[PDB]
């Protein structure tokens, strides 16, 4: 009994159906393979680098608890490095867990299909989404469109896997010669070298592994889910979820957030305390969103599969650098645009509904290259999925920045938070303080150049 | 397409894998069946009647908010009220789960067959154990005997259950003719009139419903469980888990509370964190006492004499009824014996040690039968379970010594005694033979305001 | 220039004016002279004394951290004792408290007609009470009669004392070796031997010393007194202030106190909270009746002229000492009486509305003389003063199936004493005689075997 | 019987021994009197001007729950007000309390010579000390030379007043002449009023709150003052100046407690605390050196600087002045400090010495220049404190950060811009080579300001 466990993006320990079938069989040595030969566009960016550097170090640590070791290694042909660990060991299967990005379908199927030449087998399985990509159908078999319907009908399956139990104890694969090219994370080009203390002052609002992802969890439904429906328009503060990061790279199992929510969402429908109920419609709602990502990125091909989806790959853009140097800056002359931009860069989270803010501005206003943006966005945030930012700006494809502020900011707290030099304007009128008379800013501190940004462009011609 | 289930012990809904499994082949109708004089000798007792009524109230709540309403039927013959029952659905399955009581057993050995020979397909399950006392083997076909040799065999055996999620959308079929007698838990024969009044005040320190179960697993784990290697033997007070009585009516799913007891358990393992990585197994291994007594009554033969099986059938030595008029008074004279069952009278429920304390005193030095011993806890024990009963008398079958491993203190006799307010440790625990001078200056006078101890402890 | 500070029952450095006034001067150290001989049958209670003990030795740490070293003596006559301290020291001035006790008053007037002979200024300091007792007469120049008549003409006074702020750093002096006749504590002997190793469990309920004084009224006004209205009326938890011993000894000024609240008050005099401004009346008024106790001890005869008002010793006596010893052991079976000296004896303090029962108890539903009342009273509260207790057994000189729902509605407080009773339904309890067998036995209460029976009939 | 206490720096009833003087008499009648032109340039700045609205709006409603009322008279002339409500309400005493600014010493004085000619007795309090400076002539009357000497004998001869109790009854006593309304009474002008709201966010006047700072801060972080102190970050120092400076709370009172704490934690040993406190009451304790300077002589021995300054010339320009409060200095440090003291109305100690040594020793501005500047925003000002100070200045920017400021998180909390610098370089940017500079997020000159100084 002989099994190699393959790991991509399930570094938990509780609830793996990959891991927890091997346990029964007998001992495995698990295996992380990072090979940036075949990635070619889509490789990681900046931050979700740092992320994976980190985490490792943590999950790696969690196999010497449990009698094992998690054994790094590069390489450029997979199968080469697979073909030799076959060729150490003697383990006959190789199980993992499924990948739904259109650069991971096609390594996956023709590394099997390649690995039956040695009689040699595996069983692919599901341990990141609720249903089957393949499960959900129309009455004659066919893709939804609307996700409204979409939710509908996977609220009304109630059929799922199962939640797995943690395994109790590994059995050790003893060891093995250094002829697989490689053993420590260092080694692992993950981040560079000219950037490591500066690339690393995020740890104070952050803190990666799958023990974190527990703490926060737990501390998360019985603190602020009842008001999980009054906060979600409010950006100020830390009012939402926070765990985009953690599910990106499967270290708490969405299938375990579905029930430890259930289970509260049952009890104030009993109790009739109606205010709570409805909190946690819009929160599993949430998370429903994320397989519209998904199960549309399977049914029909991503964005067409090629530059965009059908209309937006030669909409001409201004061929120009500083406004695209200025958008990220923290320099566009407007109190939210700018509001956020200071953030990104400061921890690498935003709000969810402040992003479509500061997204649709670029495009639609500045009329800069979304790749020129939305690289950069892959280029920065944290938990920067593949599949939903494509989703991301499908929506922003197809605003007053006076009207939405007061309801997305109410008392004008947000911008008094990351804009420090504007904190003597009245509540009124901060947030366009372009439209407010001459002479009330001389009022305030606020006189537009030396000491804060003029606008790059106004609206009247936008 | 259609499906009966039958909650015997198993008053929750979070993992029911005889619930669940019901959830998929269609639709589903909730039962309770009451068996008021086929269980003979083995009726609840009082205030164990008492919980159940307080119980199934609540959990009818639950279910209504799921879409469903739970019936109820008081009858001797459930062979028969299920039989009628069927024909108001023509269901083709009938669920519960797998209970190891000596009349169960034998009830359900026939249900079965009454219905398979009759023709309608049944499915068990099992939701209160882990391990099935029929896996673990020793090298062909034995059984251990050493609880150690057990313990020490189902820490190596991962293959278990798969804890299921909860149904989302429950849907009942008619209920249409009330031929069933479909009774109510008032019109249940729970309880007495002249009684009632009386077992109503145990709500001061009890509050039962598995919605309440969750709130105090969390309240615990992540409060307390840390130190449970160094409270486990302080009488004092609310030290221990308090989760007994939730446990045999499975308030919650046993294997639940060992999931969320255990990655508490690996992360201090990870930290170096020697402490508590030894409070945790020391209750991994407290739930590991209850399988054990379930592996010994199915897998080991049951008790082929009397009751008790075979160790106490011929020296009940006594047929008094003062003394044992005196021993459930608190009247004793010890004043530890005392604090408990003034204790137990006044809230239902004792701590690990006293229960083995009251009953030493209650046969090695009171002279009293076995039999009388069993029912009389039998009666009034929140969590009388009795598998885990006779394994609570088997264990046993001066207090000044024993009065300081378990209450260095004294803080326990201060609070259910409290005549006894003004007397030092070094006296506390054994009045009758103190200085003559130290039981003046406080307020003891023995006989006038406290009994002497009704048997000298130095000869017998 | 060199005075001797004479401390009484004012045991505080914060607020002590006898003290700052000779902070000025020169140089000061302190005294405690203790004489069991000039008291007789004023000597102090058991409990009493070991307050004493308890509060000096915290007392003495505090004066040493700024340089002093309070001197503790024995004498048969003050008179003499304190001239020996001029044989030594030859200090000037002497400077001490009021005091207003009818055994006082005498002693200390002879003082100050037999120092001057000695040509030795010696003053006084009213460090003690609101206003004087000589000073608030009625319109015409005599004294007021009644309390209620006498509070409103207290609220409108001008001539007020001063605060004072606690000295620096205090230039000691030291004299000779330490007295005739006495050590620091051995030779007073405020405890006797074989009563020590009891009276220690009161510490779990207090905590003598004036520096937990201040930790107290901080943690009572701030976070309790808003609700002092609804917690005057209820028996069960610390529902009032818990300040009387401290109070008694002086260990908190009471002038620092009645600022502490007034300077609150008005606070919630300004936001209309007067549901929080009329229970921050009461605590004033409560400090009103116990002024007013100092009050008629002095501008009205001693004590009355006699422990009985003036005679009142022929009416019906009939002393049957049987009672006593079966009264103060608690066991009468009026469960309201009997919780009492089952919290009287263990913690040596007791609820004010519960001491005007008892109090009722031993003279009306028993007949018994009321010195004797006071002798158990004296001996064991905390608070034993001379002045209010005689107020006490004053007022009085009613049926409890009422006023049990009075003070204790839902019956807490028996249940916490008494815990035999806790399987009583809460309208029965405080009246067990009452009840129906069928409730008696269908509980665990069996009057006349573990709870005793009625002592003498209510219509008696 | 009817006496005239008269506020003029002491706004409370509690501890006010100027008023409960008046109460062994009987009844009286508060006024306070504003004079906008007979101040000169002590006329109060923006910040100490909207401070006086709200504690007048919270005293008027306070004093009223004791059965009184008080008015709000201004004037051209405050003499005159005076003898005008004498006649209305004729009364025999007008007692008020001291204040020991040299540009309001002489108009008492110039009120005790006119009123004996009424021959109406007048009584002047100590309400603002421990020491009145006249009792602690040392040495038949040669004053201290540096503090410490001055904090020693005060000690030693640590002989107080008596902290009198609180009222109980203010039975009271036309158009006391052109009386005005609160709003006539301008403390603030029309444009300034919404900009005056976002200060609320970081007070709350009122004599009612100031006991709760202060029991607070007693027996919660005072333990931890004697390490707190010398930190920038965080709420690590009391916040009672201004309540402190307008008679708001009583000074006195303060110290007691404050000394009651402090003998508490000698008792129980605990030596950490008994440093903590020592260090606190210091804190107090430099306060009445200022006004015992400003007593013994006046202000600079006679007026605004003391007879330097004038020569020693400036950079007269004000493009490098009006950087400052623009907060474009190029050091973080300093740059971090206008940004608060303009948001705020506050700074710390420690931060609002390295920002006004600044002025003066780098940018090299008119040094009185920049003093007047911190009277119209800082919410503290006093010139018996803010003339000490300055007069208490006549280092790097990294070498004396690094004290104050050890992770840098105070700077990313104020300069949402360089929130990606390592914490051994955000003090001084210009030294990072380029390598670590387009990695991060700065670039100065666009991203952030260059710093227009040479550095030495
Ligand atoms: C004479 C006698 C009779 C008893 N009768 C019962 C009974 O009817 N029902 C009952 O549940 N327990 C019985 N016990 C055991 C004991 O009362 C309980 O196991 C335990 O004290 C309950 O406290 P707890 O829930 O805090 O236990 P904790 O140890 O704090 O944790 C709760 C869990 O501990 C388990 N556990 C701990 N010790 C034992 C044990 N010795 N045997 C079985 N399970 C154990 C329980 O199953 C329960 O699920 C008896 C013991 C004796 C000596
Ligand atoms: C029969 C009888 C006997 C008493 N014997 C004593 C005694 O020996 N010693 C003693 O100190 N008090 C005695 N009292 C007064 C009162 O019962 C106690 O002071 C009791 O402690 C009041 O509760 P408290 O002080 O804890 O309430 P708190 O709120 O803690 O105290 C209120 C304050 O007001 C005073 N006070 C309140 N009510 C009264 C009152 N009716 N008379 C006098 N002062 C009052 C208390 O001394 C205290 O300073 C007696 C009262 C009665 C009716
Ligand atoms: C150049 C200069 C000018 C200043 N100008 C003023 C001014 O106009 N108004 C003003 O109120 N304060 C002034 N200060 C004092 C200093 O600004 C205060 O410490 C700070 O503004 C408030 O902090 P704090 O009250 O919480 O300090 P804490 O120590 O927590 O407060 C204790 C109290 O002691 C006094 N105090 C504390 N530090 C000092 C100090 N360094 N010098 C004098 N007294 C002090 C204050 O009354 C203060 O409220 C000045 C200090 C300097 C160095």
């Amino acid at each position: 009994k002989k099994t190699i466990v393959w790991f991509r993006r399930d570094l938990r320990i509780e609830d793996n159906p990959a891991l927890a079938a091997a346990a029964h069989e007998g001992s495995v040595f698990p295996v992380f393979i990072w090979c940036p030969e075949e990635e070619g566009q889509f490789y990681p960016g900046r931050a979700s680098r740092w992320w994976m550097k980190q985490s490792l170090a943590h999950l790696s640590q969690s196999l010497k608890a449990l009698g094992s070791d998690l054994t790094l290694i590069k390489t450029h042909n997979t199968i080469s490095a697979i073909l030799d660990c076959i060729r150490v060991t003697g383990a006959t299967k190789v199980v993992f867990n499924h990948l739904y990005d259109p650069v991971s379908l096609v390594r996956d199927h023709t590394v099997k299909e390649k690995l039956v030449e040695r009689g040699i087998s595996v069983q692919s399985y599901n341990g990141d989404l609720l249903y089957e990509p393949w499960e959900i159908y129309c009455e004659k078999g066919k893709p939804f469109t609307s996700f409204n319907s979409y939710w509908k009908k996977c609220l009304d399956m109630s059929i799922e896997s199962v939640m797995l139990p943690p395994p109790w104890r590994l059995m050790p694969i003893t060891a093995a010669a250094e002829a697989i090219w490689a053993c420590s994370i260092e080694e692992l080009g993950l981040e560079n070298e000219a950037e490591k203390p500066s690339n690393a002052l995020l740890t104070r609002a952050w803190s990666p592994g799958w023990s974190n992802a527990d703490k926060l969890l737990n501390e998360f439904i019985e603190k602020q889910l009842i008001d999980y429906a009054k906060n979600s328009k409010k950006v100020v503060g830390n009012s939402t979820s926070l765990l985009s990061p953690y599910l990106h790279f499967g270290e708490i199992s969405v299938r375990h957030v579905f029930q430890c929510a259930r289970m509260k969402q049952i009890i104030w429908a009993r109790d009739k305390n109606s205010e709570g109920e409805e909190s946690a419609d819009l929160f599993l709602r949430g998370i429903g969103l994320r397989e519209y990502s998904r199960y549309i990125c399977f049914n029909f091909p991503f964005t067409h599969e090629q530059s965009l989806l059908s209309h937006l790959r030669f909409f001409p853009w201004d061929a120009d650098v500083d406004k695209f140097k200025a958008w990220r800056q923290g320099r566009t002359g407007y109190p939210l645009v700018d509001a956020g931009m200071r953030e990104l860069w400061a921890t690498g989270w935003m709000h969810n509904r402040i992003r479509v803010i500061v997204s649709s501005f670029a495009v639609k206003f500045l009329l800069l290259p979304a790749k020129w943006g939305m690289k950069y966005f892959w280029d920065t945030l944290l938990d920067a999925d593949l599949e939903c930012d494509i989703l991301g700006w499908q929506y922003i494809s197809g605003d007053n920045p006076a009207l939405q502020g007061a309801k997305y900011d109410p008392e004008g707290e947000y911008i008094r938070q990351w804009l420090p030099e504007l904190a003597r304007l009245p509540t009124e009128w901060i947030h366009h303080p372009w439209d407010a008379p001459l002479t009330v800013l001389k009022a305030s501190g606020v006189e537009l150049g030396t000491n804060y940004a003029k606008p790059i462009v106004d609206i009247d011609t936008a």
